[PDB]
């Protein structure tokens, strides 16, 4: 089990860290969601199908700058929705093929009521995001650490 960015970065076999660079809406308004969408920037494969069924859970979600700061919301994992930041592991997901596959997880980020102008702040990380990865052959229990940082500014009309 190993995974891949849409940066051209990856992680190997028993985890490890990697950045993963976003472009985001330019322009939240408040009562409105900024979706993140990682299923486009995350990919994972299993590396042996035939034998050995890998798990695959969001660990946990912390929120960093402007994300921490200006929003609150929900974390969607492969179909259904959590609290962001995180309050607990979530359902295991399954993969079973040597193809990529994503990793289904989006934010889903309200701009709380004191948010306007630059809320979110070009190059800044907004989220920490574990993947935890096991499987049902042997006791691989490894993490998969997303670093997740903005490609642009995002703004909160006044
Ligand atoms: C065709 N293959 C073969 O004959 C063949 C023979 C002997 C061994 C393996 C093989 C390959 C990879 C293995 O572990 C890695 O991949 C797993 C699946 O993604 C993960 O659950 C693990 O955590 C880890 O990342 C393991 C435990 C075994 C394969």
């Amino acid at each position: 089990f190993a995974c891949k960015t849409a940066n051209g970065t990856a992680i190997p076999i028993g985890g490890g860290s990697a950045n993963v660079y976003v472009n985001l809406a330019p322009v939240v308004n408040v009562g409105q969601n900024l979706v993140v969408d990682l299923s486009t920037q995350i990919f994972c494969h299993n590396d042996y199908p035939e034998t050995i069924t890998d798990y695959v859970t969001l660990q946990r979600g912390s929120a960093y700058g402007g994300v921490l700061s200006n929003f609150s919301g929900t974390v969607k994992y492969s179909g259904s929705s959590y609290p962001f930041p995180t309050t607990s592991e979530t359902p295991r997901v399954v993969y079973n093929s040597r193809t990529d596959k994503p990793w289904p997880v989006a934010l889903y980020l309200t701009p709380v009521s004191s948010a306007g102008g630059v809320a979110i702040k070009a190059g800044s990380l907004i989220a920490v995001l574990i993947l935890r990865q096991t499987n049902n052959y042997n006791s691989d229990d490894f993490q998969f650490v997303w670093n997740i940082y903005a490609n642009n500014d995002v703004v909160v009309p006044t």
